[PDB]
């Protein structure tokens, strides 16, 4: 009933060009079995969306990577939110909700926007730049660690620590095993910065600590919740902004539309999240026997959701393979869906909007001007290097 496939969705060849294999996965059936990792797979929008929206049946507390926490030790203490199920999930979620809230966005926006304009201005002085190191990485690094309230010393650990986290969701391939081997100093830095004394007042970090007297979280939960933001908060936005620039770079027609109406900046970002889906994949674990798309999955099985595939499913999207900054993106699963839907999406969108606004107002063209180099990671899709020539408007 369930087709078995030998595709390794965590292989360098798959990362290098996932799209044919992803159609192969959708078209094989609503539910496949991946013999490489002994794992159920769902690659169509409908089943990915269903799975995300039944947290009772498809739980996150047994881990959202390949590893099943009921079978193996987690490589670090479990996240209090990503790797928890309702009701444990609920209050720490509420806290990060209020911390990364509309009101908070109102306090950081001018600063984020200024940073974004200043960067684009700086890059136009150079002309030929690396849209990854000098933009996708540099810009979030200029705003997010400050927004967190991190001290300056040690920030080089942040992107290493993130690549470790996302690699560690993957199978025990060499990417994962090499990440964990190198992890010790990045863990030490991050863990130390999660303690209240090390976070500057007014920041996301000290804000999380300040929420520890309401009955929602206790003081011993706050460091791990800060850890959550230093795990998820940065590298995701680097690959999100990287994606958007790359799309603009490959669809000049859409850059020209964006320039003509910079208010499209925020949706231009949302479409780049759908189109590239920087967060490619996550697992759930079945807490019971379940019928899904007319196939039956037993208790305790890992189910792999192909978010990027879901976002290019021609069953859901018209011309999924086109970058369209005026598309109605509502319902894309690049930020997830349901009770775990990205609690940090207002920061990502803010960062993404203000950067694409800056480009929209200041840049006339973005032409790839050198070898594009992909960066391989078990969960993240994105580029190592994107050399572009920026033409001033
Ligand atoms: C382009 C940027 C981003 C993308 C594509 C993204 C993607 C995602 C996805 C797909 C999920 C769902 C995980 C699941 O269902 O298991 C999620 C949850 C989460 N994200 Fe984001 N994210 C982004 C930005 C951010 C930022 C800026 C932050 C923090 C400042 C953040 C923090 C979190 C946290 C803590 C969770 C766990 C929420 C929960 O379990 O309820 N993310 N993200
Ligand atoms: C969806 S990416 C991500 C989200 C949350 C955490 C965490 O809670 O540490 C890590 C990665
Ligand atoms: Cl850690």
């Amino acid at each position: 009933t369930i087709p078995h496939l030998a595709i390794d969705p965590f292989s360098l060849d798959f990362f290098d060009d996932p799209y044919p294999d992803q159609q192969t996965l959708r078209d094989a059936g609503p539910v496949v079995y991946l013999d490489k990792w002994n794992v159920y797979g769902v690659a169509r929008y409908a089943e990915v969306h269903a799975v995300l929206n039944d947290p009772t049946t498809f739980c996150s507390s047994r881990g959202v990577g390949l590893s099943d926490f009921k079978k193996e030790k987690p490589w670090r203490p479990p996240s209090l939110i990503l790797e928890a199920d309702p009701p444990a999930h609920t209050r720490p979620r509420a806290v990060l909700s209020k911390v990364l809230s509309p009101a908070t966005m109102k306090t950081i926006r001018d600063g984020f926007a200024a940073a974004a304009d200043a960067k684009v201005d700086e890059l136009l002085q150079r002309g030929c730049i690396d849209a990854i190191a000098d933009l996708a990485e540099a810009y979030p690094l200029s705003v997010f660690p400050d927004a967190m309230g991190l001290k300056q010393e040690g920030r080089e650990h942040l992107l290493p620590y993130a690549g470790l986290v996302f690699n560690a969701f993957g199978p025990p391939n060499e990417l994962r095993q090499t990440a964990i081997e190198r992890s010790a100093p990045h863990q030490a830095y991050v863990n130390e910065q999660c303690q209240r004394p090390n976070l500057a007042p007014g920041g996301f970090g000290a804000c999380i600590h300040a929420f520890t007297d309401t009955g929602e979280i206790t003081p011993d939960e706050a460091p791990l919740l800060v850890r959550s933001l230093l795990s998820a908060g940065l590298d995701t936005t680097v690959n999100g902004i990287g994606a958007a620039v790359y799309c603009l770079a490959r669809f000049p027609g859409e850059l020209q539309r964006l320039r003509s109406d910079p208010t499209l900046a925020r949706n231009a970002f949302e479409e780049a999240v759908r189109f590239e889906s920087p967060v490619q994949t996550f697992f759930r674990t079945t807490t019971r026997e379940v019928e899904l798309g007319g196939a039956v999955i037993g208790e305790g099985e890992k189910v792999l959701m192909f978010l990027g595939s879901a976002n290019r499913d021609p069953r859901r999207w018209s011309d999924p393979d086109l970058y369209d900054i005026t598309r109605k993106t509502s319902g894309h699963v690049g930020f997830g869906s349901g009770v775990h839907m990205c609690v940090g999406q207002l920061v990502a969108r803010l960062e993404g909007e203000v950067m694409l606004s800056a480009l929209a107002r200041k840049v006339a063209a973005i032409d790839i001007d050198g070898p594009v180099k992909r960066r391989f990671n078990n969960t993240l899709r994105g580029l190592e290097s994107l050399p572009v020539k920026l033409t001033p408007a």
